[PDB]
């Protein structure tokens, strides 16, 4: 069998930075229809975060001068549709891999918040880029599963576990910037600040670098948002 | 069209999408046409970040490979980085050997750059194929330096860059850290003479100050004396 080895060859991509192929690697270990690991689900999530991000970046560089130029030819909007596809192609791939395999009404509690928020993650990304017609609805799906996340990891996480203060730091930044409800996302913020603040010394050292580092993302969104 | 092509390449550029940069140069060069010293550098950036990333790839993946067995997936996987590297700089060199030519400073230029593709397949070549790789690389160079050494100032960035890198060639892949010190040196004792002189200043003292550095790497600067502190 391949699984384990196609496991391997996608930390030593992570170690080369051969991100693509990493991508590919955890796509065809998934693939081998077997649940992941965390470290397995961390690979994953870690790929496709980085190989997304590259076209998200230049996507909006792109799209950027697309729309300050428009008071330089056709050749700006050619190759942001071309980037754009290509992105839709990665997250239509990630989210084809959460509902055909991992995504489970099964399981530990962590595992199926780590997927949902994963799937708000990924329509959220299609949702930057799409247009009025898909945009609602796509828009919806991306609420939902993060929704269904967050009443997941209230009732069964602790406020200071790191897959819960992600979430809800990526729902608000959802809010914010998708969904435009500014005043829900630094609400939500503020909350989810505080309540995983409260419980800071239940947590000892190794956790209370995981939390506190997404504490601090918290935290900057939040003077961002209002004032320093 | 070539225009189109090139816009897209600038984009390309903007976007850090390195690989795309590489193919819309490639193909503006495809159509024969002459490249302006903008267009040059666009080649040049593109496909330098596009091996620079195979070739940071390869060296981690070698590492492995090397620190380890003293585990197949470890060999199929460096084989497989290094066989995308070669294809990138035989592409390259294939472009500069099909459509190389105009003017001695764009000569230098693109011998230069036929040594610095050759020089990478030099990082990874294993034997009776290394060894003729590597004169590749020095004609390549040698011929590029004699150009530039009669024909431009020796403050000249092309000439400069042409200069280190031709002396990383000797320290690293040849094995002369004789002249590649002697050469880096020279160098930069040649330019810093010329300094005060339009006004390319900034341009020129950066890759002065790579020389100084690998320089510094291979005691540091000139003798020590008593510090105080």
């Amino acid at each position: 069998m391949e699984r384990a080895s196609l496991i391997q060859k996608a930390k030593l991509a992570e170690q080369a930075e051969r991100y693509e192929d990493m991508a590919a690697f955890m796509k065809g270990a998934v693939e081998k229809g077997e649940e992941l690991s965390c470290e397995e689900r961390n690979l994953l999530s870690v790929a496709y975060k980085n190989v997304v991000g590259g076209q998200r970046a230049a996507w909006r560089v792109l799209s950027s001068i697309e729309q300050k130029s428009n008071e330089a030819g056709p050749e700006v909007r050619e190759y942001r549709e071309k980037v754009e596809t290509e992105l839709q192609g990665v997250c239509d791939t990630v989210l084809g891999l959460l509902d055909s395999h991992l995504i489970k009404e099964a399981g530990d509690a962590e595992s199926r918040v780590f997927y949902l928020k994963m799937k708000g993650d990924y329509y959220r990304y299609l949702a930057e880029v799409a247009t009025g017609d898909d945009k609602k609805r796509i828009i919806d799906s991306a609420r939902s599963a993060y929704q269904e996340a967050m009443d997941i990891s209230k009732k069964e996480m602790p406020p200071t576990n790191p897959i819960r203060l992600g979430l809800a730091l990526n729902f608000s930044v959802f809010h914010y910037e998708i969904a435009n409800s500014p005043e829900e996302a630094i609400s939500l913020a503020k909350t989810t600040f505080d309540e995983a603040m409260a419980d800071l010394h239940t947590l000892s050292e190794d956790s209370y670098k995981d939390s506190t580092l997404i504490m601090q993302l918290l935290r900057d969104n939040l003077t961002l948002w209002t004032g320093s």
